[PDB]
């Protein structure tokens, strides 16, 4: 069963100066993506400083970066803390901090870039500089798998997850806009993964689909 949400007002004015306004350094989203994943990832971790017994539900804290060009998508999967249903709702459809709100307003205004959005907790929504549609799958200890979708337009979805277990983390699937598909080519995608995660503590791989016709 699919339950439906309007997205904060504020989110939703988050996204449209992302989508209708011009910015000319998209590759941010890549920076701000790893940021997260290697945040989730440093959560569990301390939680596991306590009480290693938390890490059993997937023992390796690492980023896997999956570009395919046959299917428009660039996937991002981490094995951090995962969000549970309600962390959802509020993690990527809110905002919570009156900073967060404030930043909004110097953003709009032109004042600030679209560049500094992770400082205030918001750097995901960077994703839709370069994709049309975002799937974010999650799975936290406390919780079932879900699955939680936008186009944007107001509003996104969250449904009972059934694809392929995580066992704990986040897989966020970008359906790439048609003129952004250069991301997903090999030699672009390698450069910008080692620009933009040489501080990263956590292993992160990056694969390569070919596909050649036997003859």
């Amino acid at each position: 069963q699919v339950e439906r949400f309007t997205f904060q007002a504020e989110i939703n004015q988050l996204m449209s100066l992302i989508i209708n306004t011009f910015y000319s350094n998209k590759e941010v989203f890549l920076r701000e993506l790893i940021s997260n994943a290697s945040d989730a990832l440093d959560k569990i971790r301390y939680q596991s400083l306590t009480d290693a017994s938390v890490l059993e539900s997937k023992t390796e804290l690492e980023i896997k970066i999956i570009p395919d060009k046959t299917a428009k998508t660039l996937t991002l999967i981490d094995s951090g803390i995962g969000m549970t249903k309600t962390d959802m709702v509020k993690n990527l459809g809110t905002i919570a901090r009156s900073g967060t709100k404030n930043f909004m307003e110097q953003l709009q205004s032109g004042a600030a870039d679209i560049s500094m959005i992770g400082q205030f907790g918001v750097g995901f929504y960077s994703a839709y500089l370069v994709a049309d549609t975002v799937i974010v799958h999650s799975k936290n200890n406390d919780d079932e798998q879900y699955v939680w979708e936008s186009s944007a337009g107001g509003e996104f979805t969250i449904a009972l997850d059934h694809t392929e277990p995580l066992g704990r983390g986040t897989k966020i699937v970008l359906h790439m806009k048609e003129d952004q598909l250069d991301y997903l080519d090999e030699t672009k995608i390698k450069n910008l993964v080692k620009k933009h995660s040489e501080f990263i503590q956590y292993p992160i791989s990056l694969l390569t689909i070919k596909e050649k016709e036997v003859d």
